[PDB]
């Protein structure tokens, strides 16, 4: 293990909207494949449905297109239409309140699922412990 394991409280039961603290945007998989946030909660892409793998570790798919969040080599998010190894994601509890994904591919790297105040995503090496931008908080849609 590369990292803790405290784990969020809640379930997979339905879907979510990922909330980030830092910009107030919504986590945003659009139908291109391209990833961000929006402040729009009216957006249809922002509906996503997580998963567990095992424990701690899930997927996290859109409910509009059927794609998986996933982090590339380069640390670039992006939407897959098949699930592969770099849509896993350790999801843990964060400052005792917030959920944090971190590629699990990349674990080692501390590399994170991030929104920028702009509501555009951060790419992984440029994230770490201790950022606002790695803050989410799942709210029901």
């Amino acid at each position: 293990h590369h990292h803790h394991f405290n784990l969020p409280p809640g379930n997979y039961k339905k879907p979510k909207l990922l909330y980030c603290s830092n910009g107030g945007h919504f986590l945003r998989i659009l139908p291109d494949g391209t990833v961000d946030g929006t402040r729009d909660r009216s957006d249809q892409h922002i509906q996503l449905q997580l998963s567990a793998e095992s424990v701690g570790e899930v997927y996290i798919k859109s409910t509009e297109t059927g794609q998986y969040l996933a982090m590339d080599t380069d640390g670039l998010l992006y939407g897959s239409q098949t699930p592969n190894e770099e849509c896993l994601f350790l999801e843990r509890l964060e400052e005792n309140h917030y959920n944090t994904y971190i590629s699990k591919k990349h674990a080692e790297k501390n590399w994170f699922v991030g929104l920028k105040k702009n509501g555009s995503c951060k790419r992984g090496p440029r994230t770490h412990y201790g950022q606002k931008a790695i803050l989410f908080l799942p709210l029901p849609v």
